[PDB]
């Protein structure tokens, strides 16, 4: 999924200054924002956790509790997101979409379909340890049809190893997506969610170049033709994250910060829960495609504190 994360392990880290620094920048009438925005900024997850803990154990407060109290909006929305355990973040995002009454697709899909099986068997445990239930249970029962099938097939985390390409077996997986999509008077669902479901990357990046020289199209249009809703976006999900995940996560920011708006929900996430894995790649996508920097989109679309730290995580 990986290569590089913008925030890294700050050195020379003093949990018990860190604490002290942040009790002075909340203590009394008033808030120090910006001691609160650089320090959580510059101190890695693990790090803050650590802080969360000496804070604890020198003022019997807890942290989450406190900045909650100082903090407001946006920006009180992305220390939060800043201070959640890295290991419970991406199942605390898709719990919230799971809850509240209403299913949020868009955060199923995302998270989802950039997750490796790896980051998915994680998540399916710490989610079934933090809320009792299963992932898989809760998804199926917010979803239904071919869209639910398709995340039930991602959440196995069972996808085939990279393994030395069979090109009889490439041929075979491009022309099943031919004749089941374009060739087809109606659409093959099954047979779109089973290759991409479960063949190992390496494999469908070859299926997808086989299958635009077969059909003269690329599979993302035949998607766009062939399906619709919810199946669509989470089928061009999955392509995409084959393709590249920092890429698919580029253009999720992108997305969201372009509209007469911005997805701060969506900005936030992606910002917060990729800052230890791959921002530093998903930069270079952004600026690669789109062209500009995250920085200016950003820049150009965020205010205060919420700015500043965002830009903070973001970099260069
Ligand atoms: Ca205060
Ligand atoms: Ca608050
Ligand atoms: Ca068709
Ligand atoms: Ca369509």
């Amino acid at each position: 999924q990986v290569l590089r994360g913008t925030v890294t392990d700050f050195p020379g880290f003093d949990e018990r200054a860190d604490a002290e620094t942040l009790r002075k920048a909340m203590k009394g009438l008033g808030t120090d924002e910006e001691s609160i925005l650089t320090l959580l900024t510059s101190r890695s997850n693990a790090q803050r956790q650590e802080i969360s803990a000496a804070f604890k154990t020198l003022f019997g407060r807890d942290l989450l509790d406190d900045l909650k109290s100082e903090l407001t909006g946006k920006f009180e929305k992305l220390i939060v997101a800043l201070m959640k355990p890295s290991r419970l973040y991406d199942a605390y995002e898709l719990k919230h979409a799971l809850k509240g009454a209403g299913t949020n697709e868009k955060v199923l899909t995302e998270i989802i379909a950039s997750r490796t099986p790896e980051e998915l068997r994680a998540i399916k445990q710490v989610y079934e340890e933090e809320y009792g239930s299963s992932l898989e249970d809760d998804v199926v029962g917010d979803t239904s049809g071919y869209y639910q099938r398709m995340l039930v097939v991602l959440l196995q985390a069972n996808r085939d190893p990279d393994a030395g390409i069979d090109e009889a077996q490439v041929e075979q997986d491009a022309q099943a997506l031919f004749q089941a999509g374009e060739l087809k008077w109606g659409t093959d669902e099954e047979k779109f969610i089973t290759i991409f479901g479960t063949r190992s990357v390496s494999h469908l990046r070859k299926v997808f170049d086989k299958y635009m020289t077969i059909s003269g199209f690329q599979i993302e249009e035949t998607i766009d033709r062939e399906t619709s809703g919810n199946l669509e976006q989470l089928l061009l999900a999955v392509v995409k994250s084959i393709r590249s995940i920092p890429a698919y996560l580029a253009e999720t920011l992108y997305y969201a910060m372009k509209g007469a708006g911005t997805d701060d929900h969506t900005l936030i996430r992606v910002m917060v829960s990729r800052s230890e894995i791959d921002l530093f790649n998903i930069r270079k996508e952004f600026r690669k495609n789109f062209a500009t920097s995250l920085y200016s989109m950003i820049k150009g679309d965020t205010s205060g504190d919420y700015k500043k730290a965002l830009l903070l995580l973001c970099g260069e």
